[PDB]
């Protein structure tokens, strides 16, 4: 059936037909909704050809050549390859199409208005961690672009038997280390304490500061991962200051400009690309709300509210909320003053609404996860708050995968 | 369905095990292939047949006798038999007072969208099932308001009018809440008062209400008894506790002339207990500050005063990346909380409410086997991620007794 979604502020009603094309499961049933569960829970030739066919069919449908000679010949070509090798290889055009569409279908991403403007770097000829490092450096340098950030993805060889996976062990290409202190607390980013310890265990000499860029830990063809230092001139960073509080710079805060997810899995036509780092540019709340103010992260709200001299004895003074806004003002101001691309959550959500209208027009829908699309601060003064959304799983897609250290047979 | 479901809190690492979802009875709207958790609402003549009513009543009676540790008892089987004979001969049945009280508390306890449920067992239940006229409804509602307000020391309460029979004799409160301000559409397109209430205000005016046409005009009650045409009543102003909104630091905030009423009282929902339908069941609690300060004032299609506050704050309103809206939103919520506490009118901030909700949820998982919760509604509309519910995985499912939405009565009423 056709499904209607309404915006309760503008009263715009959109009609969704795209969800009829999905066949992956969401985790909900008719009796339990799992829409706020973070992760609700190697292929044979037998499963692989229907997945390949489905993808080839939508690729040739997208280029207005469904049922053509090229389409029929590609299907037969892919059929032979799965027969004789138990897998197949994507053409370059298919790889680009598949990566852009995995972004387009990412229901949790508020940034998808940009989806067709993705730079795709084919790294499927890589064989070693040294080659991986070269490809990643080129990605970072291209995507950073001296502050004028550009979306990019680098795609390393697909999974074969599951014993020869390419993996970026880092969760993001650029991240700060976290140090569990003798006296029990944490120096740096507490989210990275375990990864930091693996790097130390693997030989990384930690500088033991608050903003130490972690090395890359790179695994090629299932071998033991290897450490590499990203050349510092490639790592663009922004000192955080505030347009009114001159004391803010004294907090010593900074952040990196490039957000680059390096631990997800990219699935296209049944093939699994277990190393596929991709990067865009920040929405300010990703830094200033979650990275700085989550209790299990940098957790600086107390320090800032102290310097603002707010009454912190009772929660109903909203001292946390006041400090939070100023921290996010500082972040946006700092990036903008350094001419590093950043979007505030008002502009981002506004763009997402326009993106939804576009997708409902041209595509018949847009899968969207309200729990993730709505920003972590000031939710209801953004237009996504009042937007009904339908969440459903289309492919190509990005998926989570287990951490490599929980799997890796060390050698 | 799997027998255990685990939810995790990603900030504290606490993992909870849900088995209560095995008792869920009605649909969520989701399927295996689509989630509808952000959809707001996923014939009146049609009432439950005898055959539909028997098992719903037995399910409720069993749950009631299990709750008082008398399951399988003589009284339990006799109650089952008495209900079964009532449905047989009259096509309906009547709840005992104990059952009605148990049912109302559990509809609250089961309300997945309610962050205030740590209080569910303290609900004061007023039995108004002997009411026959709109004048009597007005009497019951006034008594409810006065009891719940309690001079600012608010107490949660519900008043339950007679259940639906054939669907042509419904009791209804046409107001969506017992206390709301009027909204007036002007010829030039602007709105005075509360823009959410323009349509209901117009209904009242057509029914004979003479509107004073101000910014904070309490709407009259529009009350329907026994399926008759609804009738207008004015709540005595001394029963409507109001709070003038001022700010602890900004002396100019009082000059905005704002105020709000103290008692939030939903009156358009349907209470379903054991297959019986109570179409008029107004219930009241106390406010979370953000329900006034974020939504009632800063929603664009509401009072929309972020502009005027930002102007008096002399904020850079040119670019959104100044976060002038976020900054004004906080100050308004500071003023609302300060104004209620100063006048000693019960209110709860979103930090305290969400923290209490996490403790309630943990207790319910331990004592009851789960706690249905709707993340989209439980997370507050400002500062979501600095409250503990943001990081709490939740399972949503529908248990009975429950509060349900029902159609607006002006769309279905057959005018006499
Ligand atoms: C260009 C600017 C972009 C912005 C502002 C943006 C913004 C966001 C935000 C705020 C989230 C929420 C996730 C979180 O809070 O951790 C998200 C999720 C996501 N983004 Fe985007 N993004 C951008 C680009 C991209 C690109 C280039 C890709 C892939 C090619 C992508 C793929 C995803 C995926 C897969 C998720 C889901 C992550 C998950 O499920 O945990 N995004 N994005
Ligand atoms: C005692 C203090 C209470 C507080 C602080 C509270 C708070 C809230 C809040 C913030 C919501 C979401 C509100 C919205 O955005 O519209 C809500 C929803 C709800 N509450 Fe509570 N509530 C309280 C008492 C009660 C009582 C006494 C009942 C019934 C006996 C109740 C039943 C419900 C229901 C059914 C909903 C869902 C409403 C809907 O779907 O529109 N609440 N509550
Ligand atoms: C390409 C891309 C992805 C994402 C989403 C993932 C993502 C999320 C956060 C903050 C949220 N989380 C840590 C609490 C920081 C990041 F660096 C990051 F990659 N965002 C942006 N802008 N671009
Ligand atoms: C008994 C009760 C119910 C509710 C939820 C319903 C409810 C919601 C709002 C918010 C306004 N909405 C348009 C955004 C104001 C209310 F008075 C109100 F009853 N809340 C509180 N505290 N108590
Ligand atoms: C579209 C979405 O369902 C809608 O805006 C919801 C979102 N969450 C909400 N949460 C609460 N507490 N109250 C609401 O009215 C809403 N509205
Ligand atoms: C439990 C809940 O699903 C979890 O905390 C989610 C909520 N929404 C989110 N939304 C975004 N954008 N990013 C997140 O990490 C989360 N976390
Ligand atoms: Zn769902």
């Amino acid at each position: 059936r056709f499904l209607k979604v309404k915006n309760w502020e503008t009263e715009v009603v959109l009609t969704d037909t795209l969800h009829l094309k999905s066949t992956l499961e969401t985790g909900c049933t008719e009796y339990i909704c799992m829409g706020s569960i973070m992760h609700p829970s190697v292929a044979t030739k037998d499963q692989l050809f229907p997945l390949a066919k489905e993808f080839i069919d939508q690729y040739y449908s997208s280029i207005k050549r469904f049922g053509s000679k090229a389409h029929m010949e590609r299907l037969e070509e892919v059929n032979k390859e799965i027969d004789t090798t138990s897998t197949y290889q994507l053409k370059d055009t298919e790889l680009i199409y598949g990566a852009k569409h995995a972004w387009r279908n990412a229901s949790r991403c508020v940034g998808r208005i940009q989806w067709s403007k993705l730079q795709v770097f084919d790294a499927r000829d890589c064989t070693t961690a040294h080659g991986m490092f070269n490809y990643i450096c080129n990605h970072v340098k291209y995507a950073t672009n001296k502050g004028n950030l550009r979306s990019a993805i680098t795609i390393f060889p697909q999974r074969t038997d599951g014993k020869h996976d390419f993996r970026v062990w880092n969760s993001q290409l650029i991240r700060y280390a976290g140090y569990k202190q003798p006296d029990g607390s944490t120096l740096g980013d507490p989210a990275n304490v375990q990864f930091t310890e693996i790097c130390i265990q693997q030989g990384w000499k930690p500088p033991r500061g608050r903003f130490d860029v972690l090395p890359l830990l790179l695994q090629a063809n299932g071998n033991d991962p290897e450490l590499f230092q990203i050349p510092p001139e490639l790592v663009l960073e922004v000192p955080i200051r505030h347009p009114k509080f001159e004391w803010f710079k004294d907090l010593g805060l900074k952040w990196y400009g490039l957000p680059a997810v390096s631990n997800m899995l990219l699935e296209i036509g049944g093939l699994e690309f277990s190393a596929c780092p991709f990067s865009g540019w920040y929405m300010g709340t990703e830094i200033g709300v979650r990275d700085y103010c989550d209790n299990s992260r940098y957790n600086i709200l107390e320090e800032v509210a102290k310097k603002m001299n707010l009454d912190m004895r009772k929660t109903s003074s909203l001292w946390k909320d006041q400090a939070l806004v100023e921290i996010n003002i500082a972040v946006l101001y700092s990036f903008q003053s350094d001419k590093v691309t950043i979007v505030d959550h008002h502009s981002a959500t506004e763009s997402f609404i326009k993106h939804m209208e576009n997708e409902y027009r041209c595509r018949g829908g847009c899968p969207a996860d309200w729990v993730w699309i709505v920003p972590p601060m000031s939710g209801s003064i953004t237009p996504v708050f009042h937007q009904e959304m339908l969440n459903y799983r289309l492919t190509p897609s990005f998926e989570y995968q287990p951490d490599p250290w929980n799997t890796h047979v060390w050698k």
